[PDB]
């Protein structure tokens, strides 16, 4: 009722694209969606089937946090069986991937239709920022927790375009980016969320930071170098992640305003948006000299 619906005819199955633990997804033709095209590529997700109430619900947040930098949800086709849930297909995939695929090692090959050849540039890892960051404010905006922010759990589309989503998938292709108790993102989680188990719009500001350096390191896990409960031991101990070789010292600065330990001293997701947004926009003359 809230949620659209689309009819199973009108959804064209092509191809498997992923495929996690509670579902499948697939590339589909999707006929009659949009006005402007009769017929357009989307991408379905089928459930694996209880789970029908999560689908609903989660249906029901997707149709509710729509905008600009959130992955874009069509509706549902709840017509027989299985139950599909149907989304913008964003060619590039997850970011983390995205950018794995652009790091300091790429060359010429990398290079395609949106992106140019070799590492990504200090103006398009900014863009990339920029986007997430705007997504993190309309969902503080709406007093919404993400809980799982990471470059995984974001979708690149066509002209770079950035979008967040949570991808209950993200716990089977990205599983060591997980600690096993119930699967916790440890390496993105401030010491209030590991120690006290409290999760806020401050404990997400802290993962946009941990965001930040993925960026700026092309995808490279935090704390690679540690097991998962050494992990734990340095971030509830205050130690803090190196500023990476690409990262200019001004996000640095950005990175370190997310990773404040008592959370009320964190800046703000605005302010942290309005920071990478200038420099992102800003001319190459000022860019070349960070
Ligand atoms: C090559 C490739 C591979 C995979 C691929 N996958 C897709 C969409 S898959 C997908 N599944 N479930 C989803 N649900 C979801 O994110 N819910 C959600 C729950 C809470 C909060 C929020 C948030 F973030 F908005 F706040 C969102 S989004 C499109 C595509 O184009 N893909 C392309």
């Amino acid at each position: 009722a809230c949620v659209h619906h689309i009819k199973r005819r009108d959804i064209v199955l092509k191809w498997e694209l992923g495929e996690g633990a509670f579902g499948k997804v697939f590339l589909a033709e999707c006929h009659n969606l949009l006005p402007e095209q009769d017929k357009m590529l989307v991408a379905v997700k089928a459930l694996k089937e209880s789970a029908r109430q999560d689908f609903q619900r989660e249906a029901e947040l997707l149709t509710m946090l729509q905008h600009q930098h959130i992955v874009r949800f069509f509706g549902v086709c709840t017509e027989g069986r299985p139950l599909l849930m149907v989304f913008e297909y964003m060619r590039h995939g997850d970011l983390n991937r995205f950018l794995r695929s652009h790091g300091p090692d790429a060359k010429l090959l990398a290079g395609g239709e949106d992106v140019a050849p070799g590492p990504l540039g200090l103006g398009q890892l900014l863009a990339v920022a920029s986007q997430v960051a705007a997504g993190m404010v309309y969902l503080a905006g709406l007093h919404f927790v993400h809980r799982d922010l990471a470059t995984r759990n974001c979708l690149v589309g066509q002209g770079l375009v950035v979008k967040i989503g949570d991808f209950g998938m993200s716990r089977d292709i990205y599983s060591t980016d997980y600690y096993r108790v119930t699967m916790l993102p440890i390496r993105w989680m401030p010491p209030e969320s590991i120690l006290y188990r409290k999760f806020t719009t401050e404990s997400d500001v802290w993962s946009f930071g941990v965001v930040l350096w993925e960026i700026f390191t092309y995808g490279k896990q935090p704390w690679y170098q540690l097991s998962n409960t050494e992990a734990i031991d340095c971030i509830t101990q205050g130690r803090e992640l190196e500023r990476p070789r690409a990262c200019p010292p001004e996000v640095y600065a950005i990175m370190r305003g997310c990773w404040q330990r008592e959370p009320q001293q964190r800046h703000s997701i605005k302010d942290v948006h309005a920071r990478l947004q200038a420099l992102a926009q800003a001319p190459p003359v000022y860019l070349d000299v960070l």
